[PDB]
């Protein structure tokens, strides 16, 4: 008769919050998708383990189109848990499921944990300061999005930041890296011509959150397109003018260059 | 020797990561501070049973003024934990903390926890159409706070949805209520009159985000301004122009007027 929407958190099989975790354990049925992100510092295999359960991992069909047949069904007369990377609901398909739930006589609640929208506090960065965020996304064939571009140019020209999710090819498990979304966006303003991204821009670079050892980075662009941020996944932020403190911290922390104090401040 | 920031999440002692947890349950010395947010599913005395250490809590003086007299000094010779409500630097000033942590030999690490930040997805509204934030302070004297509205206005005009912190003063235990915040900007309207916030004006309450039942509530301010949300924390949301699938869970799970079904596109 109840539904668990559990988040396991940034990167590994620890980011699980302890209720997460201990409810996980209790349930009859555990479910999860990998599609809307990955987890990056564990494997299907460790999660399994520590929760003790098996797991049946749905696709992005299974969930979209027969999550009302997969797993509500069972949710009917056992306790089940649907796991997903971050925070339940972050994604912005995962609300509806709740509307489901509700239709089939279902109760649903909801486990949060660590998200990178509140993670990327670890930049230094305000995080009040963050406007609307966007996705770069890869051009293919005769098809080049360039929404997330707008995205930057209308929260840097009110000074706020812009929290930038890269590609992510899921069950592929390729994804994009923050020196190619660099690359496309420098491309897309090439072809806008806004003033919004170019060598001079100021960016920051936050990968494997979650991780005890994430690399954050900030600098320009031109100096950081061809840096080695290491192993995915990455998150690209382009901040608006920066608060002393916000400045600060990206100079002792994220090893940016004493230039910013006085040019993004 | 080494300083870990370990969020504490929402609501109780188990939204903290299981990260957190063993990491914390190896330290030599844990302090926390619980004057940033209000976790009103649990006590200290829960939350140095579950971590079996004893727990030194700081005041905003002792962290603020003194962080650097208090806990540094042991960082250098043991394993120091200092713990937060909710994500350790999301709406808080610790960032800087870990610049002085840097200028005292001192090696720091972030471990996340579920933040109200990211949290508000379980109100069914797209995180990503989320813009500035702000908080809502208690006026104090002659000096009346207003920027808030600022923000509203200025995200409202962009489509963009805009969240509330609301204001806490811990030691005098005061949390601020989403009714609070409400009749506030309702003062506000009137001395600005920019037609931001009014009686007809649609927004959301979430109150004690984490539990398993949060009060989710949306509706005309008329008609929640006086209703019972239950015990603090709440928080306050203003939504801009919504997408159908926000409308129907706002709907279907936070009771909304069917009226808001019928988008104006
Ligand atoms: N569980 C919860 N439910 C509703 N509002 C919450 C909340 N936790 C925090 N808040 C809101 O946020 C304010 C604290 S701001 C500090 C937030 C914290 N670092 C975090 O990551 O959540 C509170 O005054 C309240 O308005």
């Amino acid at each position: 008769m109840v539904l668990y929407f559990i988040g396991l958190g940034l990167y590994d099989e620890r980011d699980i919050t302890v209720k997460g975790l201990e409810i996980a354990k209790k349930c009859d049925y555990v479910f999860a998708e990998f599609y809307t992100s990955l987890m990056a510092g564990t494997t299907l295999g460790r999660i399994q383990k520590l929760i003790g359960k098996e797991i049946r991992v749905l696709s992005r069909e299974d969930v979209e189109l027969n999550f009302e047949n997969i797993v509500l069904p069972l949710a009917k007369e056992n306790d089940v848990a649907f796991l997903t990377p971050g925070d339940p609901l972050v994604a912005t398909t995962h609300a509806e499921l709740r509307i489901r739930a509700k239709r089939a006589g279902v109760e649903s609640y909801v486990i949060h944990a660590p998200s990178i929208y509140s993670a990327v506090g670890i930049t230094g960065l305000h995080i009040y300061k963050f406007g609307k965020s966007a996705t770069v996304a890869y051009p293919r064939g005769n098809w080049f999005p360039t929404s997330y571009y707008d995205v930057i140019k209308e929260n840097a020209e009110r000074g706020l930041h812009t929290l930038l999710f890269l590609d992510i090819k899921a069950e592929k498990r390729m994804y994009m890296t923050a020196n190619e979304a660099m690359e496309l966006l420098l491309k897309v303003e090439d072809m806008k011509k806004g003033g919004v991204f170019t060598d001079d821009t100021l960016v920051v670079v936050l990968a494997r959150a979650g991780s005890l050892n994430p690399t954050i980075r900030a600098g320009y662009v031109k100096d950081l397109i061809r840096e080695d941020f290491g192993d995915p996944p990455h998150i690209l932020i382009v901040p608006g003018k920066l608060h002393i403190v916000e400045a600060e911290y990206l100079v002792e922390i994220a090893g940016a260059p004493r230039e910013i104090l006085r040019v993004n401040v």
